[PDB]
Order: structure tokens, then C-alpha cells, then sequence
DNA sequence: CACTAATTGAAGG
DNA sequence: TCCTTCAATTAGTGAC
């Protein structure tokens, strides 16, 4: 498997005001958007994903 | 347990 | 036959 990646206080706080601007990326979106803190274009995919549902829990 | 990152796996492209 | 999305699941950390 793979060790949960410790998001920063910082990274989450962009990835959340980036998913209250618009909670889904396109692929450009998404690449710049994980260069811009520094994680993969995967861990920006499953962060959103997850946020996507729990945001469907609520 | 709550919360959340990661996995898996189907449906759609 | 790579990749997205969602649904469900698995599992790490951490409160109670």
C-alpha cells in the first residue's frame, strides 16, 4: 500500500479553498495546481475525489 | 469512533 | 486498456 501522505496545514487549506472555487480540476488544472504545492497530480486527484464525498455525506 | 488518505473496480471516454 | 468519476472499502491517527 502507501503510506498516507501528511497533507501541510497550508496544502489543505489551498486544496480546500481551491475545491470551494470549483470541485472538480481538468487536467491542466490539476497539474498546475499540484506543482503549485508541491504534491502529485495523484495526490491532488484522490484528495478531491475523497473531498467529493464527503461533501456528498454532508 | 471520527476523519481522511489510499485502494479497488465499474461505467464512461 | 489509459484515464476520469463515483461508490465502497481499507486503514492510519487520534479523540472519547
Amino acid at each position: 500500500r502507501k503510506p498516507r501522505t501528511p497533507f501541510t496545514t497550508a496544502q489543505l487549506l489551498a486544496l480546500e479553498r481551491k475545491f470551494r472555487q470549483k470541485q472538480y480540476l481538468s487536467i491542466a488544472e490539476r497539474a498546475e495546481f499540484s506543482s503549485s504545492l508541491s504534491l502529485t497530480e495523484t495526490q491532488v486527484k484522490i484528495w478531491f475525489q475523497n473531498r467529493r464525498a464527503k461533501a456528498k455525506r454532508l
